[PDB]
DNA sequence: TGAGGTAGTA
DNA sequence: TACTACCTCG
């Protein structure tokens, strides 16, 4: 778009495949008694990590890179409740081409396992996994930081190994909870361990066998405290000492692992246009608007609560808001609620009032509630059709980002557009989908900005569900509301519509939504956005920039949507585009200038574009709060920011 | 409950 | 997927 530059990914491209490694050995298993059918192959990569060497799951088979004369081909295997004996037949080796990328997988399983194994004779650093922690730089009060980097390997459809690297640290508490809790260290909110039937506590125990070694102390000296937050020092790289680091550590591997000498890979990379925000006039940050006015702004009406017993507004609010009405060319009436949680179904009268003469949406004064209180608070006001905008009340003038982000939140949950961008965009009704507030189950949830402008953000009312899959037709019936919101406010369907997924997109799961689409004459583009699993991307040379697009394969990319030195390591969103015909510039444009349409954070653009970020605090806080009091809340007022 | 990210933990 | 700590304010 701008400028075409170059890029390093934190991936390294080692030796290729002696011919050991190109034609892997063919097992076959034999099992005794013969499985399940749900509970089979993963019986089978059990077996495969029982044989011991760098063996993996081929479909029906085993393959390998160990020779068959030193793995354990017959043994014995425990799984979930159930005694199987299995016996591994060596039939010859079988060629796997890595331009079929089916064959592939199994190569690149294979060069797991490889690296796997092989760090497992590593002495005498630290290895959980793929990560392996090989320093220390930093000690305490009785737990230490060890760091290293985890690390990945996979082959190419070149044929040659391939060598992802990202510094990490890890948490080592290094003194037993009886020992730990002896030294003067509060209380851990989870410990990892190293009556009412007969056998006491102390004899349940011992008789456990449980008591060979440790001191006394559930118990104290029988487990081990999960240090965390709890127990500062910045674990977070500045990209430069991150991208060293990142040299170093493949570099060291690679010699220590005799997998050769690592060539840090270069992808081309392209800068993006700068995005056009806009309030009443241009903006650089939402927070802006408060001084320049807004995108749309009506005739609104505000209330305040109040908890914390005192007056009306606190002045530098009310100014503030006299100053974003009078700028955004609309009339602004603010309310006081004279009206206490305490007064029991008389407050939710006093709300009901407050709705019923026009007031969109309330700020709440009031010192740091428990979540249990702030949430009782919220559903109870939104039951009355009111979101609302909590403000902690230790609050002086001089805190500025506090309290104008709190304004901007209001606005936002007043239904308020307060930025908008100004630009030609492929699609001009963009909506995300999301599953969460997990438990049990989930919520399906999405959220949408209409319009090319985007100039119009709503919530959609979230879908309870099993899992993280959600269902066609719950997906295609989102969509059909953000449509009709479309038709509401446009007087017509979108030409295009772009459809974000947080995260992979299960099979099928868009197949009834893109043919009723395709039905009304919409063109579409699906695009999965993965937050992690995109690795790093360092510049070649010079500074990093913000809105990078990296297209790696085809129909994948990479996008740094967001950077800012201070806070560390940027890490860029991993793209898919599952389905469409747009050209994949134009979406990364598109999704890159999305991100910066989040009204409710004014000094700073989340890295999600607006919609997946609102779909994910949506499906949040419904989770959280419960979906029965959505049903007279508007849908143009964001409740969840 | 100010918001964002990057870091950590399950 | 959640949660907490620290940094800083496009
Ligand atoms: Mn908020």
């Amino acid at each position: 778009h701008l400028g075409k530059t170059e890029v390093f990914l934190n991936r390294f491209a080692l030796r290729p495949l002696n011919p050991e490694e190109l034609r892997p050995w063919r097992l076959e298993v034999v099992l005794d008694p013969p499985p399940g059918r749900e509970e089979v192959y993963p019986l089978l990569a059990q077996v495969a990590r029982r044989a011991g060497g760098v063996t993996v799951r081929m479909g029906d088979g085993l393959a390998s890179w160990s020779p068959p004369e030193v793995l354990v081909l017959e043994g014995t295997l425990a799984r979930m409740g159930q005694t199987y004996a299995y016996r591994l037949y060596p039939k010859g080796r079988r060629p796997l081409d890595p331009k079929d990328p089916g064959e592939r997988s199994v190569l690149s399983a294979l060069a797991r396992r490889l690296l796997q194994e092989r760090l497992r004779r590593l002495e005498g650093v630290w290895v959980e996994g793929l990560a392996v922690y090989r320093r220390e730089h930093a000690r305490g009060p009785g737990w230490r930081v060890l760091g290293g980097a985890v690390l990945d390997l996979w082959v190419s459809d070149s044929g040659a190994f391939l060598l992802e690297v990202d510094p990490a640290y890890r948490i080592l508490c290094e003194m037993s909870l009886e020992a730990w809790l002896a030294q003067g260290h509060p209380l851990p909110k989870r410990v990892r361990n190293a009556l009412p039937g007969g056998l006491s506590l102390l004899d349940y125990h011992a008789s456990k066998g449980r008591l060979q070694g440790r001191e006394g102390g559930h118990l104290t000296g029988l487990l081990v405290p999960v240090l965390t937050l709890e127990d500062s020092l910045a674990l977070s790289l500045p990209w430069e000492e991150r991208r060293r680091r990142t040299r170093e550590i493949a570099s060291w591997i690679g010699r220590r692992l005799g997998l050769g000498t690592p060539e840090a890979v270069r992808a081309q990379a392209y800068r993006l246009s700068i995005p056009k925000l806009m309030g009443r006039r241009a903006v650089s940050k939402p927070a802006d608007a408060l001084r320049v006015g807004f995108y749309r702004a009506q005739e609104t009406a505000l209330a305040l609560l109040r908890l914390d017993g005192a007056q009306g507004w606190p002045e530098f609010l009310r100014r503030a808001l006299l100053r974003a009405f009078g700028a955004s060319g609309a009339s602004l009436r603010l309310h006081t609620l004279h009206a206490h949680p305490s007064q029991g179904l008389a407050f939710r009268e006093a709300l009901r009032k407050a709705k019923e003469e026009g007031v969109q949406a309330v700020l709440v004064l009031t010192p740091p509630m428990a979540w249990e209180d702030r949430n009782r608070l919220k559903a109870l006001l939104l039951r009355e059709g009111l979101p609302s905008q909590i403000l902690n009340v230790p609050l002086r003038e001089e805190e500025r980002h506090r309290w104008e982000n709190a304004l901007l939140g209001l606005l936002a949950k007043a239904g308020l557009q307060v930025v908008a961008l100004s630009g030609a965009y492929p699609a001009e009704l963009a909506v995300g989908f999301d599953a969460g507030g997990r438990e049990s189950f989930r919520f399906g949830g999405a959220a949408c900005a209409v319009g090319g402008d985007g100039g119009h953000l709503l919530w959609t009312l979230p879908e309870a569900q099993a899992g993280e899959r959600i269902p066609q037709e719950v997906v295609w019936d989102l969509l059909e509301e953000t449509l009709w919101a479309f038709r509401r406010k446009a007087g017509r369907l979108p030409s295009r519509v772009l459809l974000l997924r947080d995260g992979r997109v299960p099979q099928d799961e868009f197949a009834l939504a893109l043919e009723a689409l395709a039905r009304e004459g919409i063109a579409y583009d699906l695009v999965s956005v993965r937050k992690s699993g995109g690795g790093r991307v360092y510049p070649v040379q010079g500074r990093l920039a913000d809105g990078l697009y990296v297209p790696l394969e085809d129909k994948t990319f990479l996008l740094l949507t967001v950077h800012r030195d201070f806070r560390g390591t940027p890490r860029p969103l991993k793209l898919v585009h599952e389905a469409g015909d747009t050209p994949l510039e134009a979406l990364a444009h598109q999704i890159f200038h999305l991100t910066r349409l989040y009204p409710a954070s004014g000094f700073a653009f989340p890295r999600l574009p607006a919609p997946l970020h609102l779909a994910d605090r949506l499906v949040k806080e419904v989770g959280r709060l419960g979906i029965r009091h959505l049903k007279e809340v508007d849908r143009e007022k964001l409740f969840f920011v």
